[PDB]
RNA sequence: GAAUCUCUUUGCCUUUUGGCUUAGAUCAAGUGUAGUAUCUGUUCUGUAACAACUG
């Protein structure tokens, strides 16, 4: 039961990629560490981890080289920075410019 | 020596590039229907002689 701190969605689980969270009653709420292990986990309105400690990936390797030791790097994608003035953050694309052109001309595929 | 025809190099070029400026400048991603162009395929393969008249 360990967790990896992702910048966009907060925390991913090592098993299955479940978006979890730190409970505010814990000691580690206002602070952040990158790799943490959690004693318990509760499904509610939001996930919550309980008894969370900082951990280093050297320890997670030297203890368990049998549970584990790319493809997720290949399947990833990125999206640009968000602006308020654009009103649809896909309209910069060449596909969306093509679609807006062919809609204004009035053709249909 | 000289004429006629015909072929090689050698001359001739004889349908043998007729202005300028910011290369004068920009850009070639639309649907249907229609016109024009072209391009692939298949099969099959009366005449002569004799007898008579010259009108």
């Amino acid at each position: 039961n360990a967790a990896k701190r992702d910048s966009q969605v907060g925390y991913k689980t090592i098993n299955g990629g479940t978006e979890v969270g730190i409970h505010p009653s814990s000691s580690l709420y206002g602070k952040e560490y990158e790799y943490v292990m959690y004693h318990s986990i509760v499904l509610t309105s939001r996930e919550y981890m309980s008894q969370v400690t900082s951990i280093e990936p050297q320890w997670l390797l030297e203890v368990a080289p049998h549970f584990y030791k790319s493809q997720s790097r290949k399947k990833a994608k990125i999206i640009p920075l968000h602006n308020k003035f654009a009103k649809d953050q896909n309209s910069w694309r060449l596909s969306s410019i093509r679609q807006s052109r062919e809609r204004a001309l009035g053709i249909k595929r």
